[PDB]
């Protein structure tokens, strides 16, 4: 597919570059001494300032399919998002929020999805006082080393499940995939009710072993 | 319950102190210029160095029920964890990893739950290039304002589900919650197979509306 | 009159606080080492982070008649303007642009007047290679010590100059005030054409000696 | 004509190098990582220390027609001005003042014109509290995009205007330009009184449309 | 035997590398400007970070017979000890403590022996106020130049000394060595009482002339 | 007794001030940020530069019974010893060597006892590769908490052991004190030969339990 | 006489303040921790910044008879010299040059005597490789404790040497001093030729015992 | 001749290296980034620590004809002088004193000549208050650009002046050289008395023009 631009170099973008092996990744950062670690991670390095529109352009923000923005502070992230939305109004921007108060300003500035690692970490630290099964669940289903994988299985056009409710479908009973939520557009319904009718173009968010994912994919086929 | 000691002050401890309303919190940090934001958040401030054992015994580590260690570096976090393990060996420690490679070191040092926010943030960044329902699910089920709540419902002794298999139970059709994992002790089995059988002391990790949570709590009772 | 809030401490805010003798000024800055030099100039100091919304609500942004934003970078200035515009949708914001590319973004964020000192400095530097009369003019008319003064005289409702053109009024021969512009709302017409007709509510931007300014104010009266 | 030397690199010199396109410009600065920016702005780069006389002689200060000094502080600017005056006592130096109190010392060191941007910025931010017509006037007549330009015409020898007063000449009623100042040598008389008689050699500072500029040039001919 | 790894470089490791001549020594340190000193002291140099598990595995920690950790602080030393214990749980670690209070935490992290030089230095400087015979004793029996050496002999299996008390054995009157301690495993009994019976496996710590050392070795034979 | 002067503040001087409870200690150091930690240990602080002779005369070097010199480098230690020896030619100086090459220069400059902690640390590091009984012995006998104590017992004038050899005296069987050396003046004979005869004025350096030390003091009395 | 102001504090100002006993000295420096050593040396301390004009007028630059400028860098020295020349244009400035190339800049800035100690020290170092009588002469004639004194004996009006040539005078055989130079105004003629003739106002620079100085003062009198 | 070793890099050694052009000069310093300026000054660079005896030796201190020692502080200079006197007891050491109190310790440590630039500068600054002819004299006769040169002219064996007094010689009357002093061994007599008898092996210290130096050299010949 098309290339991916990463604005800023930190630990979040380091793990994102670890899971994005194979694709074309350009890294735009100010430090000249991070070129060796960007190239050892298998990505191209572009020396520049990510808040400038000229240097933003140099990294080919127009032709990218997603831009990942993680700079030093929230103000620089909002400024870089405003620059990218000045250049291209249709590209996908994924941003990282350091404070909880700035998620609304990051969404109004033009980010297509805002991720808050300190809010997630604070909620997991507050929830792991009694016993930490939520943090174990999150950190184990995000890893590509366990047996159960959380995948998005799209509903094709003309499928066998067009218009059927969740109760009559029985996806967990046949396929063995735990259906934790179903998504439409930019919205997600976690634990969907029983009178929810499936529509064409939906995204099923599920957890299961890979042969269960194959049986689910063969079950919802055209 | 007892009180909670927090070593270090950051954004993660801000969100943890937000969701810790109703308890007694002692914050131990070296900066004196965080006393105003600690005392506004409903916590006591104890000035000292968290890596030092006398300043740890100032903050009542012994009578605590959990200690949260979020310091600046992983070296300081390991040093503070060993300082806590000097004083009380059986207290619960929830640590935070800055880098991914130090998770095994933080577990060998004595932490009971290691929460790495940047690995979670990078994995939610790279899984949102196409569509971001996974990041929305993760950030939605942890917030205590939405409709669906991720809870831990323990199976009591003398239950009607003791020895009953999960295929014989079929909890989602009767009660309406999604049994996404069953844990006992330190281990968590995500998406358990149908030949798993419950016992007394197992913890059920599930997602549902609070009416469904009350139906599940009344379903597993004697 | 109401008070003025100044975000950030720099040289521009120092000169602005010099020319603001008589008013009530609140200064919101992050450094505590500037408390003496803020208090020496006749302004009350408010310690806080100006890009944070709570520290903006500390300094009474709502009851202010103008907010002067001049922080260390353009990203922080855009973030502070967004934070003020979250609070008061109708307050007047005067901002300072560090780059020429950011003037339109500081205006889209919500500033009413964006003043770029580096662009004016570069354009007065390049216009001084032969003979610097432009820089001498600009730096002489703004100083409140010289003989000629650049003022704004509004046209009262019911003035004798209603409907009169700038050719038929002949302001320079009667009063002595050099008419370099006529303003209406957020628009200024420098060197207005002779067919431009005056209306009540207009602002006349002119240069003249103070006796000539008083003769102009007596001339355009009802 | 000859070349222009620029000692230092900042936003002021960047906008000055924007306005000085087509000419031959040498930029002398310490950082070698600005060479690509100096070349992309159309200027030759000379690596060295601006306060040192050897690197000043490397950058061809002797044959220059103007040197523009904009360094990090006022001590380095004064040191550079004294070095240039050691090399060439007759070249023109345009200096930039960081602080307001160092202007007379920069003039004593040898600068032919001192442009203080933060003083202008503070005075415009102070005058823009009520309504900002002064900042609009300055940033509109300096920007080479709008219709009215602030230009200078010299009075040639034996002109029709030699020895006539401004009340007898009546420049604005015939030509259409607004006479804001007329200056001789290194002085400037803003808003000259009616008894001021013109002499050959004076430079007329005016504002008008370009057709009025050509009419003014055709009127003041010999 | 095998090789010896040294993590860090200081005066302690320099004198240790002086005493460890003839063996095979790898030195792992961050500065690349110590390579000539490591090679001139007769040891191979490995460039890298001692707290990182990758650079620890680069320096052959697995096949080592002892690793000596002497880093800049106690946090880095504890981090390095935990990294080595992640690689090899059975190798011997000799650590150095900077501060006195971190000794038990360095022992908890995994060090087989902690040598605190500044505690010994402070106690010798405190004991040397009246007359300094203790510092003379320590710095004379450790220095391999004087006549009396502090050596260890092991008691072989089935010896003539197996099961006899020290009052019955009378080592100093026959052999001429001064028995200052006899230790088993990881303990040491300095000045053992008369009812202490020897057993096969104990190590006898003594001070004497080398002819007395050979007489002691010939006396305790099987 | 008189007072003790300590030049420089470090870890060695901190432990020396720990073991000096009861005496009058003056600490001469250059940093003012150590005043609390000097005063907390029971020592009066004197701010000054220890390598300067006037600040040495401030802290009453002449009336002191010992001066402990431990500065940041060996050059400053040699300079401080020269400055003290300018003032008092007969005071006792205890110095700390950072390098092995500088012990003879610190002794030629005028120190009475030079204690090198890094050489002892390196020699105990290299003697712990197999089994560390030497380091355990050295760090156990110097601590004033353990069971056995390394003491100095002087021979009074007119003692019963005058003229008696170390073989005929038989100190270990009568008293229990392990005789590891006999000192006379600035000389120590570790493991003295059996033909060595005692004289009045000798110092016996021994190890033993405190009851055995009192039995030795009763045995060698007149 | 009048008072002397000293800008900056270093070792040169220490020796200058030692030889300035009997006068009134005001020391102006930014550090507050030099007040004790300034007040011990018989001088007044004025806290302030020597490059600032208000802190210069605090230290009474106007009524002074000489100002000594020895700051940290040559940029700061030039800035302070121009600050002094703002206030009193005719006062005597004795400056100090850190580097050799800034001597012409320090003279152009307004200093009346520039003293470069490192050029003198390097020239006395390189002229002492064979034998060092030149360094001994330079360091001996400046010390006011030796036998021979370098003085300035002015020739009064109405003298017996007015118009008399130096060959006709032959001052060394009559009075005993060595006439090593005769200066008038700013110029100094070292080793004058025999056709030089004296005038009224010439200063004789000579070396001799104070008896010979009194004989020279009585020889040139009327 | 033989080579010259310079310990440390500063401005004094820079001017010393400027006047020592042609000879073999080795520069021993710790900074690795001064190699380019040492090589551009025409001298060989040796990377090392000048206070270490091993690195001192590497620079071939034994075969040198003079060592010039100018380090950061006086303690390092005394330490390097003690190291050089440990290596070679006959080489010539020229040292630089930063404080006046340490000249005696630098001479006792083994320096053959000690130069104090701050004492010279303080005495010249104190002597230049009235008018600065002493500083002009010193700084002009040390320079190799004026007409008068201060040279050392040795007295040969069997000369015409063996045994003659200063009065009968009349060196200034014949040769024109001002004889300011005569030196023997390590002593200098400035302004020698009239009954001083010349001896073979003396050094005459004189000022004059070069043809006067030639006439003096021909006058005192064998
Ligand atoms: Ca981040
Ligand atoms: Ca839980
Ligand atoms: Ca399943
Ligand atoms: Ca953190
Ligand atoms: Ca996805
Ligand atoms: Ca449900
Ligand atoms: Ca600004
Ligand atoms: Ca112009
Ligand atoms: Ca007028
Ligand atoms: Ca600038
Ligand atoms: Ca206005
Ligand atoms: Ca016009
Ligand atoms: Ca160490
Ligand atoms: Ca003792
Ligand atoms: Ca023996
Ligand atoms: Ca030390
Ligand atoms: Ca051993
Ligand atoms: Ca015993
Ligand atoms: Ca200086
Ligand atoms: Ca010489
Ligand atoms: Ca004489
Ligand atoms: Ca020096
Ligand atoms: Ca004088
Ligand atoms: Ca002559």
């Amino acid at each position: 597919s098309r290339h991916v631009v990463i604005c800023g170099w930190s630990e979040s973008t380091l793990e994102c570059l670890r899971e994005l092996r194979g694709s074309e990744v350009f890294v735009l950062a100010e430090d000249e001494n991070v070129r060796k670690k960007v190239l050892r991670s298998g990505a191209n390095f572009v020396h520049g300032d990510p808040t400038r529109v000229s240097d933003l352009e140099k990294a080919n923000v127009r032709g990218a399919r997603a831009v990942i923005v993680d700079l030093e502070s929230d103000s620089e992230t909002i400024h870089c998002i405003l620059g990218i939305r000045k250049i291209d109004e249709s590209v996908r921007i994924i941003a990282e929020a350091e404070r909880y108060e700035n998620i609304e300003q990051l969404r109004m500035a033009g980010a297509d999805q805002v991720i808050s690692p300190f809010v997630i970490s604070g909620r997991l630290m507050s929830r792991s006082i009694d016993d930490g099964y939520e943090a174990m669940f999150v950190q184990d289903v995000l890893a590509e080393e366990s047996t159960r994988r959380m995948v998005e299985v799209p509903i094709p056009e003309g499928s066998k499940l067009e218009g059927v409710s969740v109760l009559d479908a029985d996806i967990h009973d046949v396929t063995g995939v735990i259906i934790i939520g179903v998504g439409r557009g930019d919205e997600l319904i976690i634990d969907p009710p029983r009178d929810y009718s499936f529509r064409a173009g939906d995204i099923i968010l599920g957890i299961g072993k890979p042969e269960e994912i194959e049986r689910l994919k063969n079950y919802i086929s055209a």
